[PDB]
Parts: structure tokens; sequence; C-alpha cells
């Protein structure tokens, strides 16, 4: 049960039921067009020039204008439709903004737990291998021209931090691994052993070789781990999630404007209609057209706190589409998302208890209006009945009756 | 309701009330703010506004 007058509750044609949003890549150039392709609607609405507005929403017609009450009855029930289709539209935007704003929070979700794994990594290889250096750097006798004596790793790039750089460290452990093989093999020369003040001794080419072990074996595990960080980092840059809430927000006031836009244009085509018609009765001393007419003060105010909202709700995004202030310090941070959120949902909750001093109005309206329709029919349907039922019981009572008369000639007989 | 002697220690009752008057600091701050982040669940990562 849908239509632009409806007593089946919440309807998913004006954006009121509940949908599902899973994690589907929506980019934000097709958020911006399909939002532009609606704000162009609202371009003379949100003028506020009644004679704009009359130009752009109501079609002249004929070339020969025609004065008659039915023809204006049309444009407006044309009108009415046009921003009914609109609002529909508008409907499902919301669905799409918030499909994208869920993939780019588990893009970069995945980015982060694949970086802090990979730092974890790091940090407990740069735990494992600087003992043995130091074992195999206590063991050296030679003068330290070649074989020279070496650092500890990570002499730069601090990986203890939270947050460092990991691709200086990774090179500077590819480093430290050549630097072992290079000097691994002058100790398999003949005439290393020179003098006393530089020789080797025996215990050198154990811990060498336990070093080089230690090293080759870290790096077969540290290599994949690597590799999906940076492609999963790589990947997460390309999406922003502060736009898209953008907007989310942006949509929203537009759906909110159409509501109205379209109520404005209802009201209008009922109060139309109902020139000199016989279902406008009167009630509450005063007529059902006359009830109508007294909406338009209360809607002309609705509508300008909604397009004063949605007109900051459109300025934010022009001004914030690739810029700083919406990409931050690091790839991965919910510390804006959540703040914004926050704001927009209490936004959400505080308007919601607005547009409903207009909404019971119409309610109201509306409510006598089918009230009446529906109560101008149940006396004629149980007339009807009522005729029916008596000309059947008298028919029976009748035909009974010519029963009893036939039973008392046949017997009498 | 009946109540009968039965010795429930002071412990106890600081325990049980204190249960209940940590959900009530939102409400006795009175910040709206704080009651609807508070006592209202946001909900879905996409904020649905329906």
């Amino acid at each position: 049960t849908g239509t632009y007058n409806n007593t089946g509750g919440f309807n998913d044609a004006d954006g009121s039921t509940i949908q599902p949003a899973p994690a589907v890549d929506h980019s934000e150039a097709e958020l911006r067009d399909a939002t532009d392709a609606t704000g162009n609607y609202l371009a003379a609405f949100q003028s506020g020039d009644i004679e704009a507005i009359v130009g752009a929403y109501i079609d002249a017609g004929v070339d020969g204008f025609d004065p008659s009450e039915e023809a204006i009855f049309k444009a407006f029930e044309a009108a009415r439709d046009e921003a009914t289709q609109q609002l529909a539209f508008s409907a499902e935007t919301i669905t799409k903004t918030r499909e994208s704003v869920a993939y780019a929070l588990k893009v970069d979700q995945e980015a982060t737990e694949a970086y802090l794994a990979y730092r974890n990594a790091l940090r407990g290889a740069a735990t494992s291998i600087n003992p043995l250096i130091d074992a195999a750097n206590a063991a050296n006798r030679t003068d330290g021209s070649e074989i020279e004596i070496y650092d500890n790793i990570f002499l730069a790039s601090d990986v203890f931090t939270d947050g460092p750089l990991l691709l200086p460290a990774y090179r500077e452990l590819v480093a430290l691994q050549t630097e072992v093989n290079e000097d691994l093999e002058w100790l398999g020369e003949f005439a290393i052993d020179n003098d006393a003040d530089n020789y080797v001794q025996r215990y050198h080419i154990p811990a060498v070789e336990a070093l080089k072990a230690e090293i080759d074996a870290r790096l077969e595990a540290i290599e994949p781990l690597r590799a999906d960080s940076a492609e999963k980092n790589r990947l997460a840059q390309k999406s922003d999630v502060l736009v898209r809430q953008l907007f989310l927000e942006r949509a929203t006031a537009q759906r909110d404007t159409l509501r109205i836009v379209e109520a404005i244009f209802a009201t209008a085509t009922r109060y139309v209609e109902l020139y000199e018609s016989d279902e406008d009765v009167n009630v509450e001393g005063k007529t059902l057209r006359e009830h109508y007419f007294a909406l338009f003060p209360t809607l002309f105010g609705a509508a300008s706190f909604n397009v004063g909202v949605l007109n900051t709700a459109d300025d934010a995004v022009i001004d914030y589409y690739l810029v700083w202030d919406t990409d931050l310090e690091t790839n991965d941070e919910d510390a804006a998302y959540a703040e914004e959120k926050r704001e927009f949902a209490l936004l959400t909750y505080a308007k919601i208890f607005i547009n409903g001093q207009w909404q019971e109005k119409v309610k109201y309206v509306q409510n006598l209006d089918d009230g009446a329709r529906a109560e101008a029919a149940r006396i004629e349907a149980e007339r009807l009945a009522d005729e029916a039922y008596r000309a059947e019981q008298l028919r029976i009572a009748q035909e009974a009756a010519d029963a009893q008369k036939a039973i008392a000639d046949a017997l009498a007989k």
C-alpha cells in the first residue's frame, strides 16, 4: 500500500521503510551526478521567486491559453506527479550513498589491520636479529677494514614507534643480508690470516652462519605480509568516506525538501479540484475546500526552513570535494567519521519533531476528507441491504402463505 | 510484598544501588546530547534516516 495518499504506515515510495546496505563501491562521481540530477529540479524552488516557480514547474499549455479551471487542475496534477517521481528517485539515492559509505569503511579497516600485522612482524624480526649480530661482532679478530664492525639494525627509521615508516627498515635488512653474504665469502680465503693484529679464529664462522640463517628464515616469512600491506594500503587510498557522508546528508535534505514540495502541489491540486463539487461538504463551520486553503502559511515556513538547511548542505559539497581537511593524517582513522556521524544522527533526531507539526495538519485535513467520503456510502449500502432483506422476507412469506392455501385446497378436496 | 527479617549486607545494598545509579548518570546530567548518545543506539555504519 503506497501512493501520494495512503493509510498503510511506512512507505517505500517516500523513503521511510527499512533497507539493507551491503558494502558496494559506488564512486563519488556517481554520487555527485545522481545528486545534481535532482538539485537542478530544486533551483527554482530554492530561489523562492513565485514567478520562476510557476514558469518552471507549471506547463502553459496550448498556444491559446485556456482560463478554465480544468486545465489549471490538469497542470497542477502533472506537476504533482513529477514531484512524486523526483521523490521516488531521491529515495534510492540514500541507499546508494549508504552502500558507498559501508564499502569505504571496510576497505581502510582491512588496510589498517594488514599494516598492523606487518609492523608486528617487523618488530619481531628486529627483536630476534640483534643478539646474534652482537655475538658475531664480539667474535671478530680482523682489522675491521674489509670485514667491518656491524651496527644495530634500523639506525634511522625507528620501528618501535606506533606509526612509523616501514620501507627503509626492510631495505636496511636487505642491505645487511647482502653485506653478510659478501663478508662470508672472504672467510674461505687462504691468506686471510695475515698477522697477530688481524686474523680469524675458530668461532667466527659458526656465528656468521647462524646470523645468515636467521636473516634468511626471517625474510621468507616477512615477504608476504609486506606484499599484502602494500597492496591493501594502495587500495584504501582510492576512496574517501567523508565526501560520501556529505553526499548522504545532501540527499537526505533533498528528500526532506521534496516531501514538502509534493505536499504543496497536492494541496493546490485538491483545492482546485473541489471547485463547485458535490463532495465539498461542510464541517466545523467551514467548507471542505476552505480547510485546504489554510495549510499554505505553515508550509511556506516549513519549506523555508528546509531550504535553509538544504542551502548549507549543497554549499558544503562543492567546497570540499577534493581538498585537505577531508583526507587526514593517515590512511585509516575513525576519530573524524564518528563525530560527523554523531552530529548527523543528532540533526536527524531533532528534525523528526519539527516536520511533524505540518504533517499532523495535513493528516487532519486529509482525514476529514476521506472520513466524509467513506461515510457517504454506508447509508446507501445499508439501505440497499435492508431493501433486499425486506423484499426477500415478503416474498418468502407470500410463497409460504400460498403453499398453506395450496395444502388447504388440496386436503379440502 | 512481605519483608521477613533476612540479613542482606550493606555492601550488597551499595552494589545493587550503584548497578542502577550508573544508568541514570546521563539522565541526571541533563544534557540532551549525552542522553541521545547513551540511551539511543546509532545502528548500522551507514546511518539510516528512515
